[PDB]
């Protein structure tokens, strides 16, 4: 796995303006998924906030925030070691919970669609490119295989 | 039961909308595929590989046949959801369609996925001026309502 500085560098500044904006970008996200696949909203709770109607669950933006921080750092560990390096304490225990929810590749595959999706809509035009949609999917295709060999027997 | 209400406007809005589909057909029906490989590409590697040993997409006959099904048995569902106002499939073909479909692993994302492409392709597809929202909801309640079918013979009729 070659990852260049050039890619990291795609997926570190996409980011960096997701998260200027990160409580109405995660929402946005959320609703993405909720459109797609309602199902994998449904693994989670309803709602809960100060007596809104919205999908403003705390545990679904924490969720979102994870998925896209890891991805992120997943990045920079294909950059520095061409391979996905977070500790193994880490990893078996995502491995246990998403088995546990009973989350598959189609689960991930929306997941992946909509984190792209959101990260095109949310960037400038001219910032968007195959190239940034490439390098956020190696980062985040490495990171799913990982957390997949914790949720299946030993190799 | 649970409580239809398919009406013939919804009908017709199918149904004229699977009319301009048919015009440009191949095509169609490549951009839909494309679709769901694109957002669930394990959804599309279902339809094998070996026998034909045709790598793309592009070429898989049980691509184009699988797709052509899913759009005339949708609009089948409006029909019969206006005429009968139930999903009407022959219970033969129904029990093969629940065998065959949790025989390889098609669960609700699966189904939501498919959904999600086949609304993409209607909107993308028909003029803008044709377009409506009560033309999605009328393909969404068809589909819901003919998958709704599919799965109790996926499931313990318990
Ligand atoms: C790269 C992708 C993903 C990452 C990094 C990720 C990360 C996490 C993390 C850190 C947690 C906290 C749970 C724990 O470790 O104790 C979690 C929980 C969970 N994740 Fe994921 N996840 C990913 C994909 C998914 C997908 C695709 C689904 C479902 C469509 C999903 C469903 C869940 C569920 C249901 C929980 C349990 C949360 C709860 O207890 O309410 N995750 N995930
Ligand atoms: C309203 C929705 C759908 C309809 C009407 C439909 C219809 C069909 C039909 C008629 C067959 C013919 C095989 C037989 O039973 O003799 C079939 C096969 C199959 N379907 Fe579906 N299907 C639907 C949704 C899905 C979804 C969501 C998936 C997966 C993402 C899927 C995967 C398959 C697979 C893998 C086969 C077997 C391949 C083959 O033998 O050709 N189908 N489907």
């Amino acid at each position: 796995v070659s990852f260049s500085e050039e890619q990291e560098a795609l997926v570190l500044k996409s980011w960096a303006i997701l998260k200027k904006d990160s409580a109405n970008i995660a929402l946005r996200f959320l609703l993405k998924i909720f459109e797609v696949a309602p199902s994998a909203s449904q693994m989670f709770s309803f709602l809960r906030n100060s007596d809104v109607p919205l999908e403003k669950n705390p545990k679904l933006k924490t969720h979102a925030m994870s998925v896209f921080v890891m991805t992120c750092e997943a990045a920079a560990q294909l950059r520095k070691a061409g391979k996905v390096t977070v500790r193994d304490t880490t990893l078996k225990r995502l491995g246990a919970t998403h088995l546990k929810y009973g989350v598959g590749d189609a689960h991930f595959e929306v997941v992946k669609f909509a984190l792209l999706d959101t990260i095109k809509e949310e960037v400038p035009a001219d910032m968007w490119s195959p190239a940034m949609k490439s390098a956020w999917s190696e980062a985040y295709d490495h990171l799913v295989a990982a957390i997949k060999q914790e949720m299946k027997p030993a190799e």
